[PDB]
């Protein structure tokens, strides 16, 4: 039961240590491409790199660099993309990355400023009138519509391959509520959100892998994913008690370093899980109670 040892770890206030342990442990995998100099201007972040192992390959000739992992998960059979906030020069490779894996959601779940700092490129038009065109690229992105809610936004973009004029919808699911290094309001406002991406057919098999990032691509993001991988395993069998929390997060850091940042992140994750259970094992109802306790509106 992740239920009982949540307890377990709240009663002796060892939240730091599990987390510590998990970091003692994760994986360690060489990120050389992402240390070569000809792209040092490419990564936001010196200490948060992609392994070479699972990273994403742009389809150019030039440079195939971007900051962007695979996270394949076998057992659950779902893949996401955890990438950073997109930089100035890395808007073009980010959409043509969306292109060539064929994603269908983009989850940002991280705000343009936080804490004064700006943490990511405006790499999405905020007026239907006035689209984007990304010419190293050759991508033309166009914003369709929005449905604003009080703490997150969802937006259709239609994404042009200008070579071969194709065009595509994506679905942009923008978090705007959950802080830099921390965690959500609630579980239902979190689950709530997930839930929205879930339905919006995101992350389905027949689509590419979803595209997950916040500023570094690792905390909020991973937090994201976690609960995402451990609700589905579940759901696969049935069976909560199926679900070890801690070897999924080990599993995950086997394609990306560093995912959820925090120990109260990792609480967090547990939290979201075995509440969105009650969903899993047959409570449908407990979805709108989410949507309610979130207001959205």
């Amino acid at each position: 039961e992740m239920e009982k040892e949540f307890e377990q770890i709240d009663k002796s206030g060892s939240w730091a240590a599990i987390y510590q342990d998990i970091r003692h442990e994760a994986s360690d995998f060489p990120c050389r491409v992402a240390k070569l100099p000809k792209n040092k201007n490419r990564n936001r972040y010196r200490d948060v790199s992609p392994f070479d192992h699972s990273r994403i390959k742009l389809h150019q000739e030039d440079n195939d660099y971007i900051n962007a992992s695979l996270i394949k998960m076998e057992e659950a059979q779902r893949s996401y993309i955890l990438t950073q906030g997109p930089l100035p020069n890395t808007c073009g490779h980010f959409w043509e990355m969306v292109w060539e894996q064929k994603s269908r959601g983009v989850v940002m779940l991280n705000r343009v400023m936080e804490k004064g700092s700006l943490k990511c490129a405006q790499y999405w038009p905020q007026k239907e009138e006035k689209e984007m065109i990304f010419e190293d690229t050759n991508l033309k992105l166009t914003l369709i519509s929005e449905d604003i809610k009080s703490y997150y936004t969802v937006r259709q973009l239609e994404l042009e391959n200008l070579t071969t004029q194709e065009t595509r919808e994506i679905l942009h699911f923008h978090y705007a509520t959950w802080p830099d290094f921390g965690v959500p309001e609630s579980p239902a406002s979190f689950l709530n959100f997930l839930f929205k991406v879930r339905e919006s057919g995101s992350l389905s098999p027949e689509h590419g892998p979803v595209v997950v990032h916040c500023s570094a691509g690792i905390g909020r993001s991973g937090t994201f994913c976690l609960a995402d991988t451990c609700l589905l395993l579940m759901d696969k069998r049935k069976d909560p008690s199926s679900v070890d929390i801690k070897k999924v997060l080990l599993e995950m850091r086997k394609f990306r370093m560093g995912l959820i940042q925090t120990a109260d992140q990792l609480r967090f994750s547990y939290l979201a899980v075995i509440e969105g259970a009650k969903f899993i094992m047959g409570d449908s109802s407990v979805q709108d109670q989410w949507k309610e306790l979130s207001h959205e509106d």
